[PDB]
DNA sequence: GGTAACGGT
């Protein structure tokens, strides 16, 4: 497959992309990431500069997306993928949450039917230059 | 599957 900017993704179509992890949270059910590539998407949650946790080091407005990791993806990443990290995510499922916003899902797939993956990208890879340059323009 | 843009587990 080929990669999309997060501006370009749509619901209920699998997609692949590079992003920076802004926030992580593991729970007894799953592992949740909130990631950005500093491109805007009209179906993304508008993050408030006002009501957001002071911890949030990400952008505001429709710039970030929730990724929910289940099962093997939970187990793999929950103590591994850190806030601030870069990741490449491949063939992940997209849908709409209860409030109308786009989100990413990595569901259990022991057969690797859909060839989903998530892996860290070393900070120094050129594949991450764009995110970096778009962040500069953002700040 | 969880369902909200918390927490810091």
């Amino acid at each position: 497959d080929s990669f999309s900017l997060l501006s370009q993704i749509t619901p209920h179509q699998r997609c692949s992309f590079y992003a920076q992890v802004i926030k992580t949270w593991y729970s007894d059910k799953n592992f949740t990431l909130y990631v950005t590539d500093y491109t805007e998407n009209e179906l993304f949650f508008p993050m408030s500069p006002y009501t957001s946790s002071s911890r949030w080091r990400g952008p505001f407005g429709r710039f970030s997306i929730r990724c929910i990791l289940w099962d093997e993806h939970d187990f793999y990443c929950r103590n591994y993928i850190k806030e601030g990290d870069y990741v490449v995510m491949k063939n992940v499922r997209t849908k709409i949450d209860h409030l109308g916003y786009l989100e990413c899902i990595l569901h259990g797939d022991s057969a690797k039917r859909y060839n989903m993956s998530i892996e860290k990208v070393d900070s120094e890879e050129p594949e991450l230059n764009e995110i970096k340059s778009r962040k500069r323009l953002y700040v």
